[PDB]
């Protein structure tokens, strides 16, 4: 009498497939449905926590917003609607990828700290990395006012690889520095996965630079108000070289006003390098390593010593090195410091 044919039911596409596994937890996940509209979809991990998603607004496409867990099975559930009005539903499940091991990481600075003009910022992770390249492509900062910088990867140490980031010259006072890293879900090499998406907010304080000419027996700090200390103090003696102050743009880093120290007690001693650098109070007339002070000098210097403030070395047959440890940035040229990056230059 009145003939014809069945018009469509609806068609579920799941993007993960049902029953994939090693999925990436930031991978996209959705399901579309074709020739008809969702009812409801909600989907869950293996303890039945809802995984925040949404919906496209025609209704017919759904999406996850949050991230998801490492080696957790998700479950889909709920139903479209055809043509019909009969309601299909839908459902499927998928696992993510289980690593090797997470790997960490972690800033030297915290949210707010303020700093030094030379301040870097560094990144320790607590273990060696195969894909230093991709672990940087995660990398992003933003500096206001902008300014020209750099990542670069020094060499492993005992907890892991390590990253530094550095301006390529000193931070205007006063900048401010957002530093983000994208590392969950980041494949870092091998089954080693990202532990966790890292970010870091910090300033950097006032202008103060320490100039410290080994052949003047003076050393003076300059600041926005100008000299503002101009001490007379006694450097390492050239004479072994255990005992040369060395050479290059050093960067402050702890600080002590009583501190017990048994060498390769001292009093309101800055250290300027882990070789054992110091500028502090000692009993003098002008040799050693150190930079001696009066206990009173000391003590001015000290109080306004900050993490991340320069002292320019001059003079000196010994350049600061990798051998003198951390903080030995600043003693590089800037294409030797490019150099260091694990991904090529501009």
């Amino acid at each position: 009498l009145a003939e014809k044919r069945p018009p469509p039911a609806p068609r579920l596409t799941f993007r993960p497939a049902d029953s994939a596994a090693d999925v990436v937890p930031i991978a996209p996940i959705s399901v579309e449905v074709g020739d008809g509209w969702f009812q409801r979809v909600a989907l869950t991990n293996s303890a039945g926590k809802v995984v925040a998603g949404a919906y496209s607004r025609d209704r017919t496409i759904y999406t996850i917003t949050e991230p998801l867990g490492y080696d957790t099975t998700y479950t889909w559930s709920g139903s479209a609607v055809g043509h019909d009005g009969k309601a299909v539903p839908v459902a499927g499940k998928f696992t993510t990828v289980a690593p090797v091991k997470t790997i960490n990481a972690g800033f030297q600075l915290a949210d707010g700290q303020t700093v030094g003009i030379a301040a870097p910022v560094i990144i320790q992770f607590d273990s060696p990395i195969s894909d230093k390249a991709a672990v940087e492509r995660a990398l992003t900062v933003t500096t206001d006012p902008p300014v020209e910088g750099g990542w670069a990867w020094l060499p492993d140490e005992a907890q892991g690889a390590r990253v530094h980031w550095r301006p390529r010259e000193y931070y205007p006072a006063g900048t401010t520095v957002d530093v983000d890293a994208k590392l969950y879900g980041l494949p870092f090499g091998d089954g080693a996965y990202g532990a966790q998406d890292m970010s870091l907010h910090f300033q950097i304080g006032r202008r103060q630079v320490v100039k410290a000419e080994v052949s003047s027996h003076r050393i003076q700090v300059v600041t926005d108000a100008g000299v503002i200390m101009d001490f007379p103090c006694s450097y390492g003696e050239a004479d072994l070289a255990r005992n040369v102050t060395r050479n290059g743009i050093h960067v402050v880093t702890e600080k002590y006003s009583d501190f017990y120290m048994s060498n390769p007690h001292e009093r309101w001693a800055v250290r300027i390098s882990n070789n054992g650098e110091f500028i502090h109070a000692n009993p003098m007339s002008a040799t050693n390593g150190c930079i001696n002070l009066s206990t009173e000098n000391a003590e001015q210097y000290y109080r306004s010593a900050v993490y991340g403030d320069p002292v320019e070395v001059t003079g000196s047959s010994i350049q600061l090195s990798y051998a003198d440890g951390d903080i030995w940035d600043w003693a590089v040229d800037w294409d030797t410091w490019v150099s260091m990056s694990a991904l090529p230059p501009p």
